[PDB]
């Protein structure tokens, strides 16, 4: 009758609501601690006087190794910068006489305070004098060898530690079920080697949907997410992380890039100088998330009440 | 009782159903924030030549993470080397050179002590230490702030987000206009809410803090970007909301934000350093939002919950 | 029979609903928070090395993030390779030992990335043959951890933590520094899990100690120590009862965390128009600070939902009564 028909629907409806979509499991949070170490040397040299060597202490800009590192792939350097009077970059002034520019800092993009003098910048152009980091103004042009292109083969290591807030279950990225592979020499693969934490930069960039040849010329942002999905309805094992290299690029306005400017201030015979670097590098962002969940009497009671209650 | 309970039950269940969006499955987000600052601060000190500070100098760190510090004032102690010199007067004052507990002091540590004390000629006489000499004297904070031009500096926040389990990603920098109009906008809480370029003076002011007192001693300003949108409507309606918080309601005056960093250099084989006491404004940018799309399972759960509540009304009415 | 069954069902309904309400605390509308924590370190570490001159380390030296972050390094040991010239040197024997002339031509080798070779071989130690590479060339980094930590005096350093939080949903904000601001006892406290539970956590040695990590082992080569701040206060009570709870974690199980934390760090300088470098192998203790909590408020909509949430006991109380 009506009662018999409603009884069958109740179990089937509650089966998907509570017997399938958890509810009998107490979901908890997580506390993560990810430390990243790189392994690579980029000796590409320059078309000038002598080669150059870039070790891990040079291209990984957060030295302490934050979860968001800015590993360098290209740069342009203006060496021996000192505060003085010289010719302004033509981006601001193209004067032909002393009346072209007025003394004082410009109301718009300026490189320093002007004393006021239309001096020679060479390059068959004339500009007005300024005071600032002015042995020569920085000239911006992205090189096209992709200077630190050897970073494509650079190696990451994203060992992560999970502790959970109250379940007192400690798990980490290095499962070590095979004892560090017993010969090391593993590279991560979304199909072949999904448990190897030694992702390569080229693979990381490629699996994000971007092109490294474009990300080694200008900058780029790559997101890596580690997701923990502990169930604790089984042995303490079988809980492993899942890495997703996100992209963030999609379509957008092509590839905007990512560059930042940093300086190396040094000192000489009485005066202070500066090595100005315009750095184009790929920024890797690491975000760890977890779900967890363990059996408890209270969630089961709440489900057995609401399940009957929903009737 | 059936007529009265049915009218009431439908109303209360509908309130839980419609207003609370019980049929909607919310989801998290993953975001990346990149900040670009433009502006030059000229702090020509009286009695000497000018000194400019470009973005490579007053931004800590240079990479510009979510929590970055913009220098607004500083005290510099140049040419510091490890050697024998007198203590700062706030460590103790000699009357005779009968030691000052040679070795590291138990309370005020600035270098190991030698037991013989010389004249620190601020009318006082401290005791010799081995450490970074000369000793920093940061009693007088430069007032007004040296980098007063930081008020007009513009902060450009470029936040790009993506909603997991929905395959939708959006950027706070809205793609609706081109240059000469997107490169002219300045943010305003009412006039230009969608403009992503913020001015430091406006950001500090909108947090309830005075920039004049927040530049000399520093401060902490929090910027929150909130992505509160639903996927039921068109994705063009998903827009960010910017709110600036004066963290800890700036107490009453607050000590401000300050830190010490050094520039180490070598002169004739000797290691020196430039000690800086940086008074800057720390900006914290945290992005969080919730979004969802209609699905069959949340609707079924809401229907089951509402139908059960109607049955509870009949049971209560039966009493 | 029916009346008694209905009375029993009502009694058990009331009992379970009351127990759930006293347990679930669902009538409170919990919300997130906005966190802001700033750390101040106070301590001087003096180092003694073979020579006539000691060395001191200011806070601007062993705190590597400098400007301060949630995660920071408080380095307690280091190895320094000074005056790196970036020229032609002898590669480290770890990369490879040559014989006669096995330079194998430049090309940065296959597994030993130490500059680019040159096809010539000359060395420094009793292994007098190790190939000639082009790179930072005072000497290759011969790193051995000093058994007594150089900055072992960091166990007495102070870690003044100033946490500012806010609840935007209910427009309430609190600070790590508890009520009765300033007044007496100026800078005369020290955090203890039982004796002094309300004062910013200090004494790095004690912070490492309250994680089962044996700072003496952590000073030489140790690594990450986690600090968690949980507020967990209900705003229905007085707002002065909302206080932080500090918990220190280890995030370790003694499997591969024994090497701890280390990172390279370089100081570049110029002498006679030549770029040089001071390479540091820095062994430090990383401190991570994580803050979270839920406030909750009485309101009316959560009360209505909990009344609806209480329909679980009242849903099939009569429906299941006739079944049995
Ligand atoms: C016990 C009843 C009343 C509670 C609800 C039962 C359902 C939801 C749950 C509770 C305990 C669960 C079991 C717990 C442990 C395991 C071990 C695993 O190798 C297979 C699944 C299995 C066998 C689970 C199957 C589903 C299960 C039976
Ligand atoms: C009659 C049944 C199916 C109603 C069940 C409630 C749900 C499915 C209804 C209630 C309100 C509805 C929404 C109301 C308004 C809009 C905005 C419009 O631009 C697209 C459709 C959309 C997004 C509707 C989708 C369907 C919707 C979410
Ligand atoms: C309205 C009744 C019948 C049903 C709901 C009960 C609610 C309103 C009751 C149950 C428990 C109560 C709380 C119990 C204890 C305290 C601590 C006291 O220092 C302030 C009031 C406060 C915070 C009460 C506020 C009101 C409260 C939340």
């Amino acid at each position: 009758i009506f009662r018999l028909i409603q009884l069958v629907v109740l179990v089937y409806v509650i089966g998907w609501v509570f017997l399938y979509e958890k509810g009998y499991q107490t979901s908890s949070g997580l506390i993560s601690s990810v430390s990243v170490k790189l392994k690579g040397l980029a000796v590409t040299q320059l078309p000038g006087l002598g080669p150059q060597v870039w070790d891990v202490a040079d291209y990984v800009f957060p030295a302490q190794g934050d979860n968001s590192f800015v590993v360098m792939t290209n740069f342009i350097v203006t060496p021996k910068q000192t505060q003085g009077y010289c010719a302004e970059h033509p981006e601001g002034g193209i004067c032909k006489e002393d009346s072209g520019c007025t003394p004082g800092k410009a109301k718009r993009k300026a490189q320093g305070i002007r004393t006021g003098k239309c001096v020679a910048f060479n390059d068959t152009v004339k500009t007005c004098e300024i005071f600032g980091w002015c042995p020569v103004e920085v000239d911006d042009d992205i090189p096209r060898p992709a200077l630190l292109r050897e970073a494509e083969n650079f190696t990451l290591f994203i060992k992560n530690s999970i502790s959970f807030p109250r379940f007192k279950v400690n798990r980490r990225n290095l499962v070590e079920e095979v004892n560090a592979a017993h010969m090391k020499t593993c590279l991560f693969h979304k199909t072949l080697h999904p448990l190897c934490p030694v992702f390569q930069l080229g693979y990381v960039v490629q699996e994000s949907g971007q092109n490294f040849s474009t990300l080694a010329e200008k900058g780029g942002v790559v997101g890596i997410t580690i997701d923990w999905h502990c169930d604790l309805d089984w042995h303490v094992r079988h809980c492993r992380p899942i890495y997703e290299f996100h992209g963030l690029y999609e379509e957008k306005n092509l590839s905007p890039g990512f560059n930042f400017r940093f300086a190396r201030h040094f000192v000489e015979n009485g005066t202070n100088y500066r090595h100005l670097f315009k750095v184009f590098g790929i920024r890797f962002d690491i975000l760890v998330d977890g779900k967890a969940g363990k059996f408890d009497i209270i969630p089961t009671m709440t489900t057995i009440g609401s399940g009957i209650g929903i009737f």
